[PDB]
């Protein structure tokens, strides 16, 4: 019968699918295409739900969240980043995807134009597109390190009424530079324009980057996105936050009753435990283990003949321009996972215009799977 | 400073706020909730996934395991074969709300449902741009609209019924949802199937019954919140129609990812004898709750019929200030039937999902 | 091709002691809910209720943060300082936390202060009837175990008099106040009688102390040994007042003397005491885990009362005095000439399930019965209907 | 005269006296790296951990029957056939709160107050100290590099008055050496012949190095001999205090009432966990520590020769190497006491393993992360030579 037209948007996932396949069949697997940590979550928070089972109902809780969660994010922004942050500037939400559905419908009606870089975080474009907002896309390159600018913000006809920016970003794993982010801020606010802050990947940022900084270091208008999926590899627990602007909070807040009732409440309560330093120790080390994987990625990428790449700030994506030994990145990456069973996302599904020449590889496994899978593609490229 | 128009929607849970501000001696009734928590097996097995699993994001549409689980418990308590593809897994039945509107319906589009009902139904279509139409339901009919009632509305594109119902309790008589379910597929119209009290009926009072059972085109929504207990753990699934499963794919992945993972596991332990046990066990405690509510509420006796864990009417004492100011007064905490039902909720809605002590104090 | 004589297989002497009969009655029970499904089990020895929710909460997050290996001997400092803390907090007494010694339960705890305290042939004395287990672990380790007979006449417990009368002279006297299996608590006074006397006259008292906060309204008050004397070794465990039966923990009041001996034993006999229920019993001092174990004991009192009046009223009058624990030690002489056969009888006929005397006193147990009022009242009140049905036609 | 038992007057457990000493110099330092501990640094096995936190929700928790759940004997018997192809019954099962719960059963069910017990000196010390305290007479056998560390059926034929009873461990503490198969057959033969009961030691199963000799059950030669093992070691559950007997059928009805008035039961919640010791996982994760082990022995070793100390016991399973220091020392206590003092390694001294020649030797475990290992060598390296 009726299928809604909104509903047809384009998926997230798939390759994801096709890997899980070549496991089954052929058992030689090497995955580099995951866009999550290959490590769970840290013990203390691990211990924290272990307990809440046997001491907590775990009914619904508050709309916006435990006050404890909220104090403690709150706290966080304060002693690891000097920024003043109040708790009830903090809402709780399913995932920063659930938090990107409040921030949406609370910023934006029907019709909207919101801007945003490409290639990106492909669920920006789905979601907006879904309820109804007009998606602007910004092409972004090699020269303005593959995010958006103040000035090409500036030069964006008809006007916006939205920016959507994410610094480290999926899948470059750039950051946007301090000075330029508070440029970005502050013309938004010139402009009368809201700035969607993703903050997702804050955390996870390598030596000699540029420093990650929040939007309201700058200004307080913007929303701030945030989760426990990435730097807290708390993936499949559904938690993440907002810094929600005072105008916006009631809104917020009457529209996360209505679409949630409330977060993960078993999540919430182990979460607090990710503030200790039992909990930031093996987040950290997490990240060291990546930083080993980042430098024997790009040390491999380059003998291999792959030297052009975004600028690996954050996050645990290298993206890398692979035109010279390909037309069509998708075939590219259909035909390694066929012949070595090497793992990689292609770049189209971030970029639908120029993503053909590009291809995503992930470094948060096993540094063994790194230094195997280079020894794949080494033996397999040069054939092609 | 900019807010969205959609975004200017009514709150949902405001009760809730002020039976926690008088923490007098307080006793709650106004709970949309089961007082108690997942069954142990569930608990079992999330604390055993917490050390065998790395909880990384599941397959969009959820755990093979938990959807072969779901399909399988049609088939082995109800008699009706659903395919475990029939199945996708939701952060509750609030997500599953979500994807259900999103992929049948655009916005402009006409849903009707029941007042009194579910008053996020409203707000969740209302921020997604749809027109809400309310059918205004009473002790003359069912408390649960039929397809007559349906066809008497001019000028839909959808339809939301909930059997039982909150804030009612009232069940749609087999028949009668049947009638609807065939109408709606006449009618050209999707039906919304809230099911999510399913496994909370009373002893006598009509009978429960799947859309499915009639119809596959309508979407089925269900929950392990209140059968289950499991509140907290933000789970439930879709029944979903052939037609619509490519779109309920694409949105989940977008809006969601994922339900929780250690959700989805722990659930598979839900439809183990044990589990089913203490669920049934919980229910047994409602009804003993139940017959003292109800004849203890006539010691004012026109209530609509209790076949979920609600009893919903009084008018000679006023109901919003009502409300206020027994909490203000006794203590005792109830939800004003103006939540509910914007026009004629100015009623009353009682819960009984807590210790028999609280009830039995409760009236004063 | 040919045949011969096979040397003698050796077994030790000192290991051909009693078994502990109750675990023997336990499995009779088992059978007939396999063969017949209609069990009402009063001859548990150990409450129906598992552990508090905080010391389950506190080894589930044990489990995610803590190694889990070798403790120090004696057990952690947490666990100590709880354990001394809680004398002061509930009972006014000042203990030491050096003083607390932790032990894999209160059966190791015997274990150590058995050791500790006497060599092999000293002479020890208890109470009979009384727990099997001291009995068996002082035979077994070489003592000589000396039965003080107890009746009515004196709340079956012992007095310091009937103590002074004993001859040859002991090293060692047991009590265990409430004690298994008649649930009598020994009065503060002869209690500390007991202990006054144990000093003068050079022996060592170990009190069992191990159903402490489990007493009854009305009941003479229960007291620790170090009340009186610093002299006695105090027995106790969490197997029963916080149901941590399973969990296998309990601790010691050492001596000051007595610590480098019990240290030395305990390092060489266990390593340490179970890690995981060392750190989930820190858990036990929690408001909220005292709340659930006194919700236990209420349910017992219940259980109690119902048993009791129950009793008198099918013709069962003569009992020891019910003052904690969860047992009621029942004459049931005019209704059978052996109480063995008694309890045979009674599980094969109506199913309900009770321990006979013989396992608690070898001498004078044939008329007596051991009833446990630690399950539900429904368990309770229909073994009433059965055995009321049942025993005028015996 | 306030009274001690004379009986109780035995020497303590002197590895935990070191581990004392450890402590204080991470609370006053800071510089420690441990290679003294007597235990695995790895926890449970995820496996074994996940059933312990399903059971704190689905289980009461109560008294198991004394010899322990069927399932974990179950699994203990299938065993030693899917892993060792020789059939053990159920039955021959009885599970103890530790091996050291297990010697306690062992020692009292087959030996009298009087008893002649012999066992190999370098041992583990707590053999003699539980023997001693139950009332038996221990007879040590010095044995040394010509023999393995290691006892032989010759040398306990020599052995005048006759013995009762004969404890081997294979691997042993503190040495590391495996009793070879056909020896401990011997040894093993040579006690039914002679009516001598046999307890084998069998702890550190599971924790083999390449090229050293095989490891083998006593029930492979003779079913009269008694088997202690343990959860402790090779599935790093320490703390768990878990364990078994294997039961010769005339000990059994001893063993029963012995375990049940002694201990009751073996922890519940552990005898529930140890269930899931025997799965694929659970396996991988305690073959995966033995790696690391075999890792951390190759560098100790090597690292050992290069700084002077070349002369020592064979290092054919457990995680320790047994020292000759005489070269650097006279006195081994005064040794390690000086090393933790000056570079806050901390190693364990002979002395606790064998009283008269034990001076002359130390033991340094490897169990712990490779930078210890690493780290140790350094610093001692830069220590020995001005000593
Ligand atoms: C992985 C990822 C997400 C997902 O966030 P959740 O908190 O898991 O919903 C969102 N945005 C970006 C840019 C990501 O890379
Ligand atoms: C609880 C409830 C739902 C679903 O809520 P979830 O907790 O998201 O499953 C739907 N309708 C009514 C009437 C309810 O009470
Ligand atoms: C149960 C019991 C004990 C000890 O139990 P543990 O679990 O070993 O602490 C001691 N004495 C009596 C009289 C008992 O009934
Ligand atoms: C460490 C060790 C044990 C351990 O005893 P458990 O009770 O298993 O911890 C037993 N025997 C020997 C020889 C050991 O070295
Ligand atoms: N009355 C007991 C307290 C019971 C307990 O906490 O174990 C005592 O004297 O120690
Ligand atoms: O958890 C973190 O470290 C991220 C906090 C944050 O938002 C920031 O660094 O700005
Ligand atoms: O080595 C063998 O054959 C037996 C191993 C063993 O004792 C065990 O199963 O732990």
């Amino acid at each position: 019968d009726r299928v809604a037209l909104r509903a047809g948007v384009p998926p997230f996932m798939d390759v994801w699918l096709a890997a899980a396949e070549r496991q089954r069949t052929h058992g030689d697997l090497v995955n580099l295409s995951a866009g999550q940590p290959s490590a769970g979550a840290p013990e203390p928070v691990r211990a924290a739900a272990a307990a809440a089972l046997h001491l907590n109902q775990l009914g619904y809780s508050v709309a916006l969240g435990i006050p404890e969660l909220r104090d403690a994010i709150a706290a966080d922004y304060q002693r690891r980043h000097g920024i003043t942050v109040e708790p009830d500037a903090v809402v709780i939400t399913t995932g920063s995807s659930g938090g990107f559905l409040l921030a949406f419908l609370a910023c934006f009606d029907a019709g909207d134009r919101v801007a945003m870089a490409s290639p990106g975080y492909p669920c920006y474009r789905n979601i907006l597109s879904a309820l109804g907002c007009e998606v602007v896309e910004i092409p972004c390159g090699p020269q303005t390190r593959f995010q958006p600018t103040a000035q090409m913000l500036a030069e964006i006809d008809p006007p916006l009424r939205g920016v959507v920016v994410a610094s480290p970003a999926n899948p470059t794993g750039t950051v946007i530079p301090p000075e330029e982010l508070a440029a970005i801020a502050s013309w938004c606010d010139a402009s009368d324009v809201r700035l969607i802050s993703d903050e997702v990947y804050h955390g996870l940022v390598y030596q000699g980057a540029p420093q990650t900084s929040c939007a309201w270091q700058t200004s307080r208008n913007a929303v701030v996105v945030n989760s426990f999926s990435k730097y807290y590899a708390m993936t499949g627990w559904r938690l993440g936050w907002l810094l929600v602007p005072t105008v916006l909070r009631r809104a917020v807040d009457c529209l996360t009753g209505n679409f949630t009732i409330c977060p993960p409440v078993l999540s919430q309560i182990a979460a607090v435990s990710a503030f200790t330093p039992e909990a930031t120790a093996e987040a950290d080390g997490n990240l060291a283990s990546y930083a080993i994987n980042r430098s024997l990625l790009l040390d491999g990428l380059r003998r291999i003949g792959i030297d052009r790449l975004a600028p690996t700030d954050g996050a645990f994506y290298v993206y890398a321009d692979v035109s010279d030994f390909t037309s069509d990145s998708l075939a590219f990456c259909s035909k390694l996972l066929a012949d070595t069973g090497v793992a990689i996302a292609p770049g189209i599904d971030f970029d639908t215009a120029r993503g053909g020449s590009f291809v995503r590889i992930s470094f948060a496994g096993p540094s063994g799977d790194i230094e195997e899978a280079l020894r794949r593609i080494g033996s397999w490229l040069p054939s092609q």
